[PDB]
Parts: C-alpha cells; structure tokens; sequence
C-alpha cells in the first residue's frame, strides 16, 4: 500500500484504493464510464491506482499539449508497460527510448502522402470484392454481420498494402492468419512483477505457432511495406521487420472494420445522414465513379461523418505516457514513474465541451463550427511524436470503403439491430452484440 | 538461451555458458580465480553469463577510463541492479541516474579536506581504547582475533563520525547494532526475475527488525554526517536521511576491521616491513606522540603499506557498469543492457604490469616507482564520478589506527595462524580463517 499514499500527498483528489487492488475493482462498469464519473467528482486532475501503478489523470488542454507534445521527448517517451511481449519488445507501438525513435524515424516514410496516393489504385480492387460479397449477402433477404465483412474486406487490405498478398477473403484456405487475430490481462496489474516470470517462458498472449505462421513468410519474400523494410541509424533487423509487421496486421484490422461497423450503425440509424453522404458521393463521383486519392479527399460530409464517430467511438478509449523522471508541468508535480493518462472518451463525451454529446451531429465539424473543437479535446489518433503514424492510412482505407459501399447499397436497422448501441463492458472498444443491419440494392 | 547467443554473434570469445546457469558453476572457485583465468585464456576482452545477463570484461586501461570516467553520466551510470532492497533503493551506492547524482551532490561535502580535520581529534579517543583493550588481551599470552578488537574499534569510530554516539565497543549493552552487521544470492542471477515479486513483499537483506532499530534513533536526533543531512536539488527527505547511514555504517565497519586484518597479517609474516614502519611511526611522532591530520599525511611508508596491502586485496574485487545504452567504446561495440565488468582483483595480480604480484612488496609505490603505476590498474577506491566517496575517510581511519598500535605493540604469527592466507573461496574478500597473531608490547 506504501505507494496509495501517493496522491493523498499531492494533495490530488481520488478514490481510496483497496489493498492491492488499488481502484480495478470500479473497472466494472468499464474503462469509460469510471473515467466519466471521476471527471465529475473530481474535475480537472484526479489520481487512482491499478494495483500499485499510480495513474493520473489530466485534462486541461495545456497539460495535455505539454505531455503529448512538448515534452514528449523529454520526459514522456513511452507507454504504460505491457507483458509478456517476447520478441514484440521491437515492436514500434511497444518499443522505448532510443530503441523507438530509430524504429519511428525509419518506418515514417511508409505512410507519406505519396506512399498512400501508390496504394490507391490497389485499395480499389478489394471494394469491388467487398460490393459483390455484400450483393449476395444482401440479394437475400438475410441480415449482415459488417464485422464480418467489413473484416474480410480489412484482411484483403493490409495483406497487399504491406506486402503483396492478395486473397479473396472468403477463399478460405491455405493462408488466413485468423489465428493471429484470434481475462488474464486482469491480474497484469495486481502482478506486474510476474511479467518478467513470464518473458522467460515463452509465453506471449499469441502463441508460438501463429508468430511462425509469418515469421517464415517474411524471408520466402526475399525473392510495399515489406519493401521499404530491407530497402532501409542501423538498419531493420531481419526480426525486427517482422515485429512491425504483426503491429501492422492488428491496427490495419481491427481498427479498420470496427470503426466501419460504428459508421454504418450510426448512418443507419441516422436516415438523413445516409442520405446526405449518398447525395456528395453521387456528386464527386457521378455514373458510379471509381474513387481516386484527390476525390476522396474532396469529400467534405465523408470526413464530417468519420470524424463524428470517432468521437463516439474512440477505440483507443485512453492515451497513456510513463513519466521518466520527476516534473512540474504547467505548474503541477508530477513525481517519476507516474503513468500520466488522458481519458479521450470521457473529453469526447464532455458536455462543458459538446452540447449534445451523446447525439450524432455531423455538424460539429462543418467548416463553420469545426474550429470550435480543441485539438488536445479531440484526439483519436493521438497527438505528439507518438500519435497514430497509420493516421492518414486508416482513414484512406476506410473512406475507400464507405465511397463504394454506400454507391451500392442502403442501410435500414432490422429487427435484431441493437438499438441504442450497447459499448462492450468490457476492456477493448467494441459493441456488446455484433452489428446486424439490412442492406438493401440501389 | 537466447541472450547467450550474444557474445558468439559480436566476436567476443568467452567460456560457454550452459542453459539457465550460464558460467555461474565457474563461480566454484571464487570470482578471483574465474577472473584471472579467463584474462589468461581470452586476453584483453571476454564476455560470460551471470545466468541470462551478459557480462563483458574488460582491462584496456584506456577503455576502462571511457567507461568509469569519459563516458559516466552518459551511459556508465548505475551499477548491476541489486535486490531486494526496500527502501535502500535511496542509498547512493544502490541509487540510479538522477537519483543518485542529487544524493551524490548532497553528500560529497561531507568527507572534504576540512570535514575530515574535523574528525581526527575525535577518532583519537578510540585508538586510546583501541590500545587499552588490546592491552588486556595482549598482556596475557593469548592469541588475539583482530577482526574482533578491529571491528570494535571500527564500530566505535563510525557512530561518532556521522552521529555523535560514543560507545565502548565493549560495553555490550543498548545501543550495539551487531543485529544490523548481521547463500540465496546465488539465485540472484538464476532469478532476476523473482526480485520483483520479492520487493512486494517487505523482504528485505536484513530484517525490518534491524532497519527500525536506527530509523527511531534518527528521529531522536531533532532533540557531523547526520547534522550536514538535515542541513541540506530537494532537500534530503529524513529516510533518504536514514537510508545513507545504513550504507556508511556497513562500509565504515565491515571495509575498515577487514582490511586493518589484511595490513596486520602483512607485516607479522614480514617483520622487515613492521620494524621499518615502526621506525617511521617514531620520528614522525617522538614520545609516542599522538598522531593528527597533517601528521598522519607525512608518513610515506605508511601509504606504501596501506596501498600495497590494497592491491593484494581489494575488497571490491571488481568494479561494475551497466551499459545504458548501445555504444561504441575506443572500437568496440557494447549492445545495451550488458553489464560492463573491470576484475580489479586481477588486474592488482597480473604479472604483465606487476614483478612478483604474489608478494607483499611495498616498495612498488615508493616515489621513486609509484610512477610505472597506471592508475586505470590500479583502483581499490574505483574511479570516475561513482568512485569511493569515503576514501579519504577510510585511508584516514586505518592510519589513525595503525599509528596507535603499532607505536605500542609488535605482532608475531602464532602456531594457528594461517600462513599462507587462504582468501574466502566464497563470494566477498575476505580470509577463509580468521586472522589470530600474537601480541608483544613495546
Ligand atoms: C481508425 C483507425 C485508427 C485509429 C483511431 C488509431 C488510433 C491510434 C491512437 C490513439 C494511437 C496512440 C497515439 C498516442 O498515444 O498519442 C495510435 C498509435 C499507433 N497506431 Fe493507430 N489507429 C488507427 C489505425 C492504425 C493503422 C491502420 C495503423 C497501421 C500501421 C496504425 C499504426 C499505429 C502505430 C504504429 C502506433 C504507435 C506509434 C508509436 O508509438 O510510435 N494505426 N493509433
Ligand atoms: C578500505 C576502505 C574502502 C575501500 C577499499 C572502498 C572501495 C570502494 C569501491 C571500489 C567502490 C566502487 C567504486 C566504483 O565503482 O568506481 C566504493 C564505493 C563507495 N564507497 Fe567505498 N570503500 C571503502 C570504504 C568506504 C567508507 C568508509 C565509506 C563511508 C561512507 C564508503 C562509501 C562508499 C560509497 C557511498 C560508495 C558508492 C559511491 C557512489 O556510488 O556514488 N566506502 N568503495
Ligand atoms: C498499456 C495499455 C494496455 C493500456 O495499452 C496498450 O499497450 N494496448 C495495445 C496492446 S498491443 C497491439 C498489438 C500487439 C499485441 C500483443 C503483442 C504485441 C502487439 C497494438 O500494437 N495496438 C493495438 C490496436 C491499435 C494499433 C494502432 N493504432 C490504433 C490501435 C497497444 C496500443 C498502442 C497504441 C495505442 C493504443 C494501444
Ligand atoms: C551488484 C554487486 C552485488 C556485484 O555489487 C554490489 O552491489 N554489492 C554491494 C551490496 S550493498 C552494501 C550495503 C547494503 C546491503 C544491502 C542493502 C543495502 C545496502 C554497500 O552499499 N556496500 C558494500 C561495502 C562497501 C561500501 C562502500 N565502499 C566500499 C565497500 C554494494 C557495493 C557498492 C559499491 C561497490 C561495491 C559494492
């Protein structure tokens, strides 16, 4: 407990932690709504513990500019730690130090504005396979699971974006790597002191199976990404392009189709945004135009819409940097290996910022009324030296498959449709039931 | 496994090391012995397994001042981690990186030039006890134990130097820490892991017993080192305070008794020395006059002795680093997390730089010789910015008590002294049987 005296010190407000546990004990309703409801009791600056880790809390939008930004260097380089990784220590997102800004400063340029206008015309071939999936699941009167083939369009993206790998994702055969994407993290912060029993055992939260499943596959590729790797401080590591590979296959994946299922739950529930959207898509790209990289970008109500469910759903939910050493930020003491969070659903969810935040407003970000929106309110790719490097990729990707989707097809809510949207209770930001709605033929 | 790798990829030659152990089952014959041996297979460089944790060895005098001195603060910072400690991760000789350059800053006045004027006439009484208690032991034909009037003499001076405590050490009654001076470190390297579920645990080196036995008498004093602490970067918090003790009373007993051993065994078994030193002691101070501070630095052969006896036995054995960071030291590429190692009991008997190392020889630093003498070799009180900081106050303790004894007393091997001396074939320097002689009085 000698730690959970900590904020009473500081004279920074919280909730008394149990023995050991610290505050875990309130994560029963989940990350989000113990953020939101320490914000409310406590306001600006609030202090808790997970386990013997304390966290503090910060949203004043200075402090946050000068975590993620200006003393991002300095003082606030890394994450929360995370075990047992294995080899995934290399990993970019997990990486350290001197160790992170080399694996940065050599992986930046692969997501470039010109990078990103290469894989366009690439990008272009799974929308097709996404629509002529979706027309056969929807010529029948049978309700979609989106994740499902939003997850099957995901899949055939990063696999070709990074690499070269092309498969229709319902082939089912010979390469799927739905083993590496397939409660023990609960005792990570009551046993931080066991994550370096386990680093020696080889135990990873995937197995060793999975992680050969692409490790052999990156060197039948010495004969995109993969390219970029052993094109190019010291250079990449044979291992070491791996790691950053799998970072890839869970962000390009994961992301990509669960914060697509957010946008079409909320346009089918939301009639006249879906047909706004439907009405500037017909415009820029008339007879059913291919979309293109500048086309995409000259979508305004598009990037409205995205950017308004990312508000929602933020899936990142929290932003979190270590304090290496001891500080005194914008006039407050941030003692060492305090673990400085920033709670992005609650700041998104903020009445005293947003009037109406539970409502979908599109609006919010017009050109009018965008520049009445903080950007160290809203982050959700982060901000600094270590915001989200596959930022202007994700949303290319994503919009690619709006444009083509919402070209087609019509979305309604059905019987089974999940109305209001449940978050899921639990840890990762996702809906309690699966997204089901009907699709029907324009 | 893995890590053992390592010195095999970068050229590095060294002993194999076997799964889980490493090269710890060489450790069977003492540090020293494994050190001297591997500087004769390998030369000037060789690395080995303190179980998973690379160790590099190195005895380049050029590339031991890059890492003790030119390249300290940079990456040479902190020692091999040490567990489990409790609140002892506040001593200077255990603390890291910030920490320890504050608690360096705070506590470097004390052992200057003029502090330790100060202590002379203080320390003289207990040479006077000293003298009286060997008297009564010495007057009857009894072999005497010195370590044990040593380390009662040692005891006396370190309460009083940094506290104001006087005590006849044998007294036997109150006060007397013995519980404080008071083999599951071999799982120290075969479980580095386990040190954090060990410092969860309250569990310390020595119990919370002893450590509170001091820690209420620290308090006692808001009723010398303990004064200049609440004196005095942030200021000297009052268990930093108390943790800075503890490490002074540990070094100031067990260096000074073990060492004053080593120095008496020297010159029973070499009378020549003893007459000569003898004979030193009475021109400087005619009438058995009381030595001081100016009086105790006129004395050449004195230093020649103390030195001497220092390289026969070093009681730090070795010296340590770890490497913070990937560097390239005068061509040669150090990889981050090794530990750098200097075997300075190796180094001290290495016929390369030393005629006859095995035989006790003050001599070698006469003025006339003192100068074919690398200072990067030799090094009892290490080098750099985390070198003994009691080394003045150390060399000045012995010779107060060297003076006073040898003024009155000569000492001949008796029938169960061990000659030659056998040093412990375990883990710190020191004699397998205690040293006994006997004692004549002039
Ligand atoms: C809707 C999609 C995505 C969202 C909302 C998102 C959000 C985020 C956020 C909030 C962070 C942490 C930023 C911070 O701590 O300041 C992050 C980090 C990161 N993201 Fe994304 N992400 C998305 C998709 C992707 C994709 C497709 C990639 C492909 C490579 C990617 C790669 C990364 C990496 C490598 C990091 C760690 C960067 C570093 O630590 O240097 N993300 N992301
Ligand atoms: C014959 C007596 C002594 C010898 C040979 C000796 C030797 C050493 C050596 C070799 C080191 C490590 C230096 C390095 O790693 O570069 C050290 C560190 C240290 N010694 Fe001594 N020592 C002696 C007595 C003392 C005494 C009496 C004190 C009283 C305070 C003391 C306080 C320290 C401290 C605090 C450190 C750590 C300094 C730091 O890490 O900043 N030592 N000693
Ligand atoms: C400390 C705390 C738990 C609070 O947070 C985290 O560490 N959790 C994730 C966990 S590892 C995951 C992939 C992985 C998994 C096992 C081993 C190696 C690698 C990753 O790399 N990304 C997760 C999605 C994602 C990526 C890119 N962009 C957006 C979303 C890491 C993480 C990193 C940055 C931001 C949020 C979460
Ligand atoms: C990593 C490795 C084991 C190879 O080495 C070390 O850490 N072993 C010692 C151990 S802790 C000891 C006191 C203590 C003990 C338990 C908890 C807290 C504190 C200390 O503080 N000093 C030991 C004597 C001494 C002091 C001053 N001067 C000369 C000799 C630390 C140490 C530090 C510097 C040099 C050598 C050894």
């Amino acid at each position: 407990t000698h730690s959970h005296g900590l904020f009473k010190k500081l004279g920074i407000p919280g909730p008394t932690p149990l023995p050991f546990l610290g505050n875990i004990l309130s994560y029963h309703k989940g990350f989000c709504m113990f953020d939101m409801e320490c914000h409310k009791k406590y306001g600006k600056v609030w202090g808790f513990y997970d386990g013997q880790q304390p966290v503090l809390a910060i949203t004043d939008p200075d402090m946050i500019k000068t975590v993620l930004v200006k003393e991002c260097y300095s003082v606030f380089t890394n994450r929360r730690p995370f075990g047992p990784v294995g080899f995934m220590k290399s990993a970019i997102s997990i990486a350290e130090d001197e160790e992170w800004k080399r694996l940065r400063s050599l992986l930046s340029p692969t997501f470039t504005s010109g990078k990103l206008k290469e894989m366009v015309p690439i990008i272009a071939q799974y929308g097709d396979v996404l629509v002529r999936n979706l027309r056969r699941e929807a010529e029948t009167g049978k309700p979609v699971t989106l994740k499902d083939v939003f997850g099957a369009y995901s899949m055939d993206v990063i696999t070709s974006t990074s690499f070269g790998v092309n498969i229709d994702s319902l082939n089912n055969p010979q390469d799927p790597f739905v083993e590496n994407t397939k409660p023990f993290f609960l005792s990570i912060t009551v046993f931080p002191f066991l994550i370096p029993i386990l680093e020696v055992l080889n135990i990873c939260v995937f197995p060793r199976e999975v992680t050969n499943f692409l490790r052999k596959s990156v060197k039948r590729m010495k004969e995109d990404f993969l390219q970029l790797m052993i094109d190019s401080h010291k250079a990449l590591s044979d291992l070491e392009l791996v790691a950053q590979s799998i970072i890839f296959i869970f962000a390009g994946y994961e992301t990509t189709s669960s914060v697509l299922s957010f946008i079409m739950y909320e346009l089918a529930t939301h009639p006249d945004v879906q047909q706004k959207l439907q009405e500037e898509i017909d415009a820029v790209l008339p007879n059913k135009a291919p979309p293109t990289y500048d086309t995409v970008l000259q979508m305004e109500y598009l990037d409205m819409v995205v950017n308004e469910t990312l508000r929602l759903f933020p899936i990142a939910m929290r932003l979190e940097r270590v304090c290496k050493k001891d500080v005194e930020i914008n006039g407050m003491f941030i003692p060492k290996g305090v673990v400085v969070m920033i709670p992005s659903y609650a700041l998104h969810r903020d009445p005293k910022y947003w009037t109406e935040p539970e409502k979908f407003l599109p609006e919010r970000f017009s050109k009018k009324n965008k520049d009445n929106i903080d950007p160290y309110i809203y982050t959700p790719f982060g901000s600094g030296p270590r915001n989200c490097i596959g930022m202007r990729f994700a949303l290319m990707n994503m919009k690619l498959a709006l444009i083509r989707v919402l070209q087609n097809f019509s979305f309604k809510p059905c019987k089974e449709t999940q109305i209001p949207l449940k978050l899921s209770l639990g840890g990762l930001l996702q809906p309690e039931k699966p997204v089901v709605l009907k699709v029907e033929s324009r």
